[PDB]
């Protein structure tokens, strides 16, 4: 059903870090986020049920823990949760170019779903060892993301430039929490600008901001 959402119909979806005591980083975000998306796409939607599952699926957790939230426009829900494995400090991110294009007119790019064909073929089009991200460009050439994280990049004055939401991607929780501190800000830029960037990273609300590097 996660699988087949390209075929099928699709579910809306949340990935979260969950940590001890703070429980699920950046929460409100993404509950704000999946509960607008099932109101804008027709999804019946029990909160008192999210939270079931979410808690039944957190019982007991003594460390950080991956979480993915999936909702069928049933209103059917699940919640899994297995420990994160955080990526080391010194870790850096190796990106490639996929040569498969998002369209900017496609309004399902701004609800994150199991609907993910462009992505898992974008994904396919390099091994794990020619790229840990693979990024994706619409028909302007305008880097939108990462097949699972959204971009930024520094040009040197320390704002973090990240693509325009109308350039076809998905608004990220950490993207948002970022715009809002004023640490991101919104522009538009191509693979080969980013090749000027002094600084580089791509992230999502599981892991935080990951130093990239483009090949
Ligand atoms: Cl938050
Ligand atoms: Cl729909
Ligand atoms: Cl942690
Ligand atoms: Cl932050
Ligand atoms: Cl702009």
């Amino acid at each position: 059903p996660l699988r087949d959402g390209d075929t099928a119909d699709f579910e809306l979806i949340e990935t979260m870090r969950w940590q001890p005591g703070t429980s699920f980083l950046r929460f409100d975000r993404h509950l704000a986020r999946l509960y607008g998306s099932a109101a804008e796409l027709g999804f019946a939607c029990d909160p008192q049920r999210i939270a079931e599952v979410l808690s039944d699926a957190l019982d007991g957790a003594r460390t950080a823990m991956r979480t993915r939230l999936a909702l069928a426009r049933n209103g059917d829900a699940t919640a899994s949760a297995q420990p994160y494995e955080p990526l080391a400090a010194d870790k850096v991110w190796i990106l490639r170019l996929a040569r498969t294009r998002l369209d900017s007119q496609n309004t399902l790019l701004r609800h994150k779903t199991s609907r993910r064909q462009l992505y898992t073929h974008a994904r396919s089009e390099y091994l794990v060892t020619q790229a840990d991200e693979v990024l994706l460009a619409n028909e302007r050439g305008e880097i939108c993301e990462g097949t699972i994280t959204n971009v930024f990049a520094d040009f040197g004055d320390g704002v973090l430039a990240t693509p325009r939401l109308d350039c076809g991607l998905l608004p990220g929780v950490l993207r948002a929490e970022l715009l809002d501190e004023g640490r991101a800000e919104e522009a538009i830029y191509s693979y080969d600008d980013l090749k000027s960037a002094k600084a580089l990273f791509v992230g999502n609300s599981l892991r935080g901001l990951i130093p990239a590097k483009l090949v």
